[PDB]
């Protein structure tokens, strides 16, 4: 009665794709475990304009970091969805992908079959784009038909009430004048430009299109798909046979009544609990760094000491201005390259960055206590440097939002900081909060590029024709940060005001085992026959865009690889 073909741990963004796709075969039983519950009727979730409302609610995990010692010492909340649909139920709904070359880098580092060309069909498979109406087109909405799916479970589109307004027009003009042109679609692998970006939105219903509305509810009549809500997976348990290679037998779970039981998988266990939980589930299962496992009285089943290592996150800051009159229009994204941000000063930045890479690697070696090697980190950091410097991938995302009335706000983040940190269990008790350390601001580039982006936004606000609409900068403003402020003043302000960008990746990184990878190119955990991780943990580097689009694609492709292996 407790045995299924597949168990999917975590009914979130990625997990629901896998469960949907594997359950397409009516002879295959799939169990979805989700710690949260349906949010189908939760108004903080459905509200197309509700971003932020669910923060700190019962559907926000509100994980917390350790003291961020490079960023001024304060702990940071790392938000995540506790709900059927996971973090897709609380996020900002922005749908943007990745630069083609940064996916190509996955195959370059040794992950066979992972390139932009290979992944594109899976972005398409996931997506159902509603074409813009004539009023949305007038507002600046656009897409390239060749790179947007029409039939996928995930509805994508623009707010029915998108309208032309003075702010978005002026932003387009002002960015073009700065050398950054409008692009019709940031989702065809070339992200550089200004764009009126689409959202994970059911345009007809006018509700947020979360992963459960996309991949679960339309298919909940399937008799071979089983869901356990309010059910927490604690750890995997293993078959007791002869092979050195570990074979997962099942998952230990805790139900709502607090009872602890076992469910079993005949084929595979897929862990999709998020970048801040999936590596913990591995550690509690005996897969991880033996020193950490032994300190917590867990016998290692697999010696894989980079479980929870290579944590990479971005950090988010905000600026604001005030108009002479009412400011209106679409929200806009700009993806500037390094030369867009730093202009005729880029060569000095590149030289300084180039000179710092070996030192960044050496610092990062110690973060994992030597479990990533100097040589390996130098090569990984060189790949990131080359994307920034040679391929000119965007180094920032800059959002502008009308704030109602005369307010305009910008939120922005450096896309490719070098800081790596980690996440590890704090005890053998599955309910104990983990030690999460993203190492924000660890490296000079990380903070100084963020300062360069903030300065760029200050310059944009004061540039023509936008400056015809903007009376003053209000945040930070010229009192807090004088026109003559040194870089340190900017960095200090940024450290005082930043938050996590809630973009963590890399804690079960897809890389060859010999360079510190946790999963292979089929997302199988090294040392196991039948355990996979399918969620943001597996991305080996940050991507330029917003995570769900890529996680849906990765989960779509992973589903085919699982099917092939069966
Ligand atoms: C505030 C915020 C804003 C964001 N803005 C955007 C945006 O605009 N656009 C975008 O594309 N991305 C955005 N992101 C990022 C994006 O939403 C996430 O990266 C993505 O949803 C993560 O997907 P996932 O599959 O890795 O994990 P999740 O979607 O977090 O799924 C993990 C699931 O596992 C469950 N779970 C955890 N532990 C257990 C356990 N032990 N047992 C059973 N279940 C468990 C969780 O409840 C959750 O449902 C945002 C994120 C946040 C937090
Ligand atoms: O490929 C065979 C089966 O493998 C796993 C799940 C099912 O969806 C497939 O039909
Ligand atoms: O850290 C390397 C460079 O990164 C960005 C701006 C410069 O101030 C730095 O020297
Ligand atoms: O839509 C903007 C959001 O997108 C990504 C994560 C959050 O930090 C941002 O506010």
């Amino acid at each position: 009665t407790t045995t299924y073909d597949y168990i999917v741990v975590g009914g979130g963004t990625s997990g629901l794709v896998v469960a949907n796709r594997l359950s397409e075969n009516p002879d295959v039983s799939v169990l979805l475990l989700e710690a949260g519950a349906s949010v189908f009727n939760n108004p903080d979730v459905t509200n197309a304009n509700g971003y932020g409302l669910a923060f700190g609610s019962a559907i926000d995990w509100q994980y917390q970091s350790i003291n961020q010692s490079y960023a001024g010492g304060k702990q940071q909340v790392l938000r995540a969805g506790k709900a059927l649909g996971g973090t897709s139920t609380i996020n900002g709904m922005a749908y943007t992908r990745a630069e083609d070359v940064q996916i190509d880098v996955w195959q370059k580092l040794g992950n066979e079959g992972w390139t932009w060309k290979d992944l594109l069909p899976y972005y398409l498979k996931s997506e159902n784009l509603t074409a813009p109406t004539s009023s949305q087109v007038a507002a600046g909405a656009a897409y390239n038909p060749a790179v947007n799916g029409k039939e996928g479970p995930l509805k994508v589109g623009w707010s029915g009430s998108l309208a032309s307004g003075n702010l978005s027009v002026a932003l387009n003009r002002t960015f073009q004048a700065a050398g950054v042109p409008w692009v019709e679609d940031v989702n065809g692998g070339k992200m550089r430009g200004f764009n009126i970006y689409p959202s994970t939105l059911d345009v007809d219903l006018n509700v947020r299109e979360d992963a459960a509305r996309a991949y679960y509810f339309p298919y909940d009549d399937r008799k071979n798909l089983h869901l356990l809500e309010n059910t927490t997976a604690n750890r995997l348990f293993w078959k007791n046979g002869s092979a050195e290679e570990a074979i997962a037998d099942g998952v230990e779970i805790t139900s709502a009544d607090g009872k602890v039981t076992r469910v079993h998988a005949k084929k595979e266990v897929i862990i999709s609990a998020g970048a801040l939980r999936s590596p913990l589930i591995l550690e509690l299962s005996g897969v991880g760094n033996p020193t950490i496992l032994k300190k917590n009285n867990i016998t290692p089943r697999v010696d894989l000491p980079t479980v929870g290592e290579n944590l990479q996150d971005q950090f988010n800051n905000g600026m604001a201005g005030e108009g002479y009159g009412v400011l209106a229009g679409a929200s806009t994204v700009t993806y500037p390259s390094i030369s867009d941000v730093f202009g005729n000063e880029t060569d000095s930045i590149v030289a300084s960055l180039r000179s710092q890479l070996s030192d960044y690697a050496a610092a990062t070696v110690k973060v994992s206590n030597g479990h990533m090697k100097q040589e390996d980190l130098e090569r990984l950091y060189q790949l990131q440097f080359d994307l920034i410097v040679k391929d000119k991938v965007p180094i920032a995302e800059i959002l502008f939002h009308p704030g109602g009335g005369n307010a305009v706000s910008s939120e922005f983040w450096g896309l490719l900081p070098f800081a790596r940190g980690n996440i590890h269990i704090s005890s053998n008790d599955p309910t104990a909060p983990a030690a999460i350390n993203p190492n924000y601001f660890m490296f000079e580039w990380d903070g100084k590029s963020q300062a360069g982006i903030a300065k760029y936004i200050r310059k944009i606000l004061r540039s023509a024709p936008l400056n015809k609409l903007i009376a003053k900068e209000t945040k930070p403003g010229l009192s807090e940060i004088p026109a003559t402020a040194a870089d340190e003043k900017w960095v200090e302000w940024l450290k005082a005001n930043y938050r996590s960008n809630f973009h963590p990746v890399g804690t079960a990184a897809m890389m060859p085992r010999s360079i510190g990878g946790v999963v292979d190119n089929r997302l199988r955990v090294y040392g196991t026959s039948n355990v996979r991780v399918v969620d943001a943990s597996v991305l080996p580097f940050q991507v330029c865009g917003h995570l769900v689009s890529t996680l849906y694609a990765v989960a779509e492709r992973a589903s085919d690889l699982i099917k092939e292996d069966a």
